[PDB]
């Protein structure tokens, strides 16, 4: 009758949980060479990416250039919360804008601004060139970064700086083709696009051609503008928050909270979903049970983040002794989601490729990454030099005196986090080996991998 | 209903692996005197072997010198594929012509060649003595390096030099018995052999029986010349590549891949069997289930090599997730191979001699080396002296000063492996371990011993 | 003819630098026993301290309540610069109000005030009592915290709480002796002083008589109120700085640089001693050769402080290559300063109160401290509790989740600094070590132990 | 700065430059951090641990960075020195003096 751990209860100790050192991806009958393998796979029940992988959404890790690097690699970021929401919107309005297959509002100057105006002006929204019109909104030429560099007088009107009307111009609706051998004849980087009146409604630049063909992979909607996620929390700040970054133009809207089986996460979901549920995919935040994600599709969440204190001894398991080994919890989680079409986001608790691998196998459609991320170049933080090596670091007005220790050493020295490089050799690493395991296992596309076998190992295969 | 580890499928954790620290061998009745146990075990299904080893097919492991140490050990070697055909083919050559009950095709000179040409034919061929015939193809006498020891004249030709005909000959078919009594008689190494006409056919040398009585567990072929492997991989060039070690001699071809699970591996396999079987035994590649296995023997495999990231922290589990342990992978393996006669391979995590003997007891017929290999000094590499110790390395012409830095240390310092020296004594060490093992269950032979059994032990058991 | 060292230039090498370290202070003929021994040294010319200790001008040393602290246990200190000129005013004001003989412009209030008002100028100002005064001036009363922790109505008028006059009242010119009688006869704490014609010029409490029999050694000046110094720079702002700083009531001004043998450096300390120099004392910054100090001297210092790279590995020495061993130095600026009577103060590189012995012993009037202070109760920064030890620390709005990690732990868990516990401790163990030395030595006075003879020891003195 | 000091006019510097983007070897990425190697044919295994990891991974030097950083550094340094012995010129440098310091002196 005793439960031999103890007590009558069976369900006292409800399970075992493993995590990701406790298995191996066993290997099966393969055709799949590890090149060839596709890595796809669902972000939301709407979104597929090339790469299936996602930036977390911390205060050292995503911002606009990580939003843009990763968008480009072939994944998305999602943009941390830890900031007032003008700056959070602007973030977004950042990696909106990043390109397009056409610029629908681009940033105009009038003949009567002076060079420092428009350079300004430019510095501002780090572009080279804006076209120039007049009182009433007739286009009157276009001032590049080439005038402006062979012109010295830096109080000369645009008027004079500028190149004048006529330019080389097209109508609204010119086919990418026909605009590209327009700018392609005409030996020139930037094309207006008019209306039928003559007045400015688009842009077309051949550094939008040149970036699709140098990243094939973007992750990008259907007019050529990279995807990018926010996260929010709950309440009616974060309601305000919510609807700011949706008028900002965002893709994916993720309740981002410690402990998601909660009332009111569910009902911010729904009124998430219901409010701007046909614009915006809502992704509901971490659960660690088959009943909490249940829970979450019910509420009608198109995606399903998983993990609650994963890491080892990570802080909620040494101070609240709470937690959920990884592979155990998106397990259940795939088991309540899969039935309904819902992608299941594995969040926790990656330290290799191989975790990657073993999460996808385990059932998850995206992994997300973290402090992987942390000390890359397109993080947050700066770059300094200490000791003959690179570090990040997270960093005066009283100091004046030149020849105090202060002035010998650079700021934010202390706590400073390693330098890892471009995020591209990082993801293309992590691609490597998500490669190899798909071509071990035969998975030609993630969803066969999601099929994978495990074995259990001893702690006696964890011994060096 | 829900699975104890998570989710709905009993069968997404497939099993739990066993790796060699998980088992110990359990003692049985025995009669068996460990100096007296049998040590030999089918290598494949045509070629058995007086100790049941092999060295891996790895560029640091086995090339010429290596394979004729393990060949006299009484085990064999499997030369490394990463170099050129010619290259391959030519150390098979030179692994078959290291002994023989007859050489077949003896090395002759021509009155006319000059003391340095026959020299320098000779350390082409690491012999000492060289048969001498005329351009009409008759024998005209023999000169060896006793003869060539006592001129002071490096220019004279060989007709000066040679011990001139008529020679001590026997004619073809001669019993060895008799050669040796002519050699015995006469106080001469050499005899040459020839035909009913005169022509010479064959040279018997008494260095052949001195090395018969020297290495009395030498792994030979019915003419008394040494086994040999070599490996392959699937293609064309590998198709060539196997066609050309054929010609050169080979014993044994490994097709030689990191997962044989594989319609390509099978369809080589097939065709190797096809195409050379009646004279080559093939041996397929890596496999760690049963599944695969059961492949690799109806695809016609002679031998089947078990291993897939058997260690603890290889680089396969860390990369790609992927693995499985070792004790557990022969098991299932041995499960598709034994009903069919088809000896199972023990490749990779073999640590100490105990391992060897788990290994056998698994249910594997030989063991595949490699890193226990690595420093030996039949092992490819430089023997280099360095801090009052030895080192093997992997290892100018614009530094021509001679009093430099790099003039005091020696080349290939950095990166080095250290020194084990002789290949028979390491050998030794594990055969006396594998007897120890033997004695202790009572196992006469290593058939015998392929049906002990284990003791699981836990955690507790690892701690020193 | 060379110099055993190389060159032909003898004075290229100047000196052998000797380092607290490298001495030991010799046993002579003592009759003096450590507990009666004198600790009493000059800081400046004007200021005589009763420890000879002083804080060091440091962000994590010196506020307000180290500079009270370092005062009431008989030493003085220095508040830092690092903050604006109005916060360093407002430091010096709260140290020199902290406790006197009389308060000379007491904080009255109005009976139209209410509870609400007189609180918050209480909790402003950290003091308990308010007399009052009507619009035209007159005393009517006076109102304590007994009075309001008895009335519950926070929003009352003051003439409805306050004792109403006629009070218990002295006139101007009051002996110590007759206040204190009178407070001791009328049970009450606190006692108005006024005028001939009934104005209120002042207010004795009893806390100041108790706390000068609980604080003996307090360093004060004729009006029994707290010595305090600042640092200030070199510049305009520094110039408006030091003016602040003399109106706030400052005792000394340290001209506080890294380098002080500098011509700005020594026109500063000039214009300060024309300017303020018959109110307040100049100290002049770091110096660490004589001809250095020689110039300050010349300049007007009423005190020199010495120390350039001190520490063995410090910032200077590596970056900048720049040091000079503190012994030697402290020899030499006192060759310079002893013939005038300017005192020398030990700076930098003090790790033990053998350190500060030996420092006092090479000719130092005083010793700053600095990191030996960091840590303790008084000095800035926040103790926290983390790992069942006390730390202090010198570290949200967006971070609204009840359950995320950061909740878990402390704010400011990232560099912080080991809690030393109270100051007065601290300087107990130090003033041990000083009186012990003093003991070996037969030092009555400092200026006896400044007479101390030292032993230099070899490299194995120091080998444990 | 004290070779300086001593009397040189410039310094050759080895070394402290070996890892940096400008000086020779190849980048490459392992374990999370950049590492710069002095670094096949007949591996066509595509499954194989060779794949697995970067060439070169062994006997490799860490990465630096930028050079202008680490000259910036550098001259920070020596301007940090010139400051201090009051020396407007390199050759003003070359007329300060030293002070020797014991073995106590380098005792951490
Ligand atoms: N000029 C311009 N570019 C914009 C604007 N908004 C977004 N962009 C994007 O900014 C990117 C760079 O544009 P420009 O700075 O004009 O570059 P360019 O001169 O066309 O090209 P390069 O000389 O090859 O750099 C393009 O991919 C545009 O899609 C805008 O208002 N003006
Ligand atoms: N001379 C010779 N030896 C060959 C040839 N092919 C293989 N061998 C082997 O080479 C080995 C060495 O033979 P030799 O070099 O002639 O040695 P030896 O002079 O007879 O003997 P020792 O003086 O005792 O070393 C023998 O075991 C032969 O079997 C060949 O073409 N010529
Ligand atoms: N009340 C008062 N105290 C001042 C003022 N300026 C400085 N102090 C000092 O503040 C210290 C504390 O005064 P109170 O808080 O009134 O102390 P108390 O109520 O007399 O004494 P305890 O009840 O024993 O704490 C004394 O040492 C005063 O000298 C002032 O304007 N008013
Ligand atoms: N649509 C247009 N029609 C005619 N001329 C144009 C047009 N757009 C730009 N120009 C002119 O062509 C020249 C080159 O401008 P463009 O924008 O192509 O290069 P840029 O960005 O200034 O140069 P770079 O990329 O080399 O720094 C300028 O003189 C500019 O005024
Ligand atoms: N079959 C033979 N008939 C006649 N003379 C022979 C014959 N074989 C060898 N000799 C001669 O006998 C001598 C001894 O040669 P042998 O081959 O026995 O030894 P070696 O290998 O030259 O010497 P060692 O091994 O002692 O250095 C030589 O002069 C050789 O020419
Ligand atoms: N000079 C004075 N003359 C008359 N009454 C006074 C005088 N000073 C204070 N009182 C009154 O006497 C009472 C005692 O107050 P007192 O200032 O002595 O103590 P307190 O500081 O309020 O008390 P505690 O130290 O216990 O917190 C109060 O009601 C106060 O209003
Ligand atoms: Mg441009
Ligand atoms: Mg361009
Ligand atoms: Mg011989
Ligand atoms: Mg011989
Ligand atoms: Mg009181
Ligand atoms: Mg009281």
């Amino acid at each position: 009758v005793p439960v031999p751990t103890g007590g009558d209860d069976p369900t006292k100790v409800a399970m075992l949980g493993l995590t990701f050192d406790d298995v191996l991806l066993l290997p099966a009958a393969s055709d799949v060479v590890p090149a060839t393998a596709d890595t796809s796979s669902q972000l939301t029940k709407r979104i597929r990416l090339r790469v299936p992988l996602v930036s977390s959404a911390m205060d050292t890790v995503t911002e606009s250039r990580m939003a843009i690097a990763m968008a480009r690699a072939g994944g998305m970021g999602v943009l941390h919360r830890n900031l007032p929401v003008a700056e959070q919107a602007g973030q977004v309005e950042t990696v909106k804008r990043s390109e397009a297959g056409m610029v629908t509002d681009p940033v105009t100057c009038s003949p009567d601004n002076t060079l420092a105006e428009v350079d300004a002006m430019c510095a501002r929204f780090r572009i080279s060139g804006l076209p120039v019109v007049d009182d009433t909104g007739e286009l009157v030429g276009i001032i590049t970064n080439r005038d402006m560099r062979f012109e010295v007088d830096q109080s000369k009107p645009v008027s004079e700086v500028m190149t004048k009307a006529p330019l080389i111009t097209a109508k609204e609706g010119v086919s990418a083709e026909a605009a590209l051998g327009l700018l392609r004849r005409h030996k020139i980087e930037k094309l207006p696009i008019v209306d039928g009146h003559g007045k400015l409604t688009g842009l077309i630049t051949v550094k939008d051609f040149v970036k699709t063909e140098q990243f094939p992979l973007s992750t990008k909607d259907s007019d050529g503008r990279l995807l990018v996620g926010a996260a929010v929390g709950v309440g009616d700040d974060a309601w305000t928050r919510a609807m700011t970054l949706v008028d900002a133009g965002v893709d994916v809207l993720i309740v981002d909270t410690a402990h998601a089986h909660n009332r009111g996460v569910l009902d911010m979901v729904s009124r998430l979903k219901q409010a701007v549920g046909e614009r915006v995919d809502v992704v509901g935040g971490n659960v660690a049970t088959r009943a909490a994600a249940a829970a979450l599709v019910e509420a009608g969440a198109d995606a399903v983040k998983v993990g609650v204190g994963p890491g080892s001894i990570c802080t909620t398991r040494v101070v609240a002794g709470v937690g959920a080994p990884q592979i155990t919890a998106i397990l259940e989680a795939v088991a309540a989601c899969k039935p309904y079409g819902v992608p299941v986001i594995a969040d926790g608790g990656l330290q290799y490729s191989g975790d990657i691998a073993k999460a996808l196998a385990a059932g998850a459609s995206t992994a997300m990454l973290g402090s992987l991320l942390a000390g890359t170049a397109e993080s947050p933080g700066e770059l300094i030099f200490v000791n003959g090596k690179q570090f990040k670091s997270y960093r005066r007005y009283f100091q004046d005196d030149v020849l105090s220790e202060d002035k010998l050493v650079p700021e934010g020295i202390e706590g400073r986090v390693p330098f890892r490089g471009p995020l591209g050799t990082v993801i293309h690493q992590l691609t490597g080996g998500l490669r190899a395991a798909m071509g071990y296992t035969g998975s030609a596309t993630i969803e066969q991998l999601q099929q994978a076998q495990f074995v259990q190992i001893t702690a006696a295969g964890l011994k060096e």
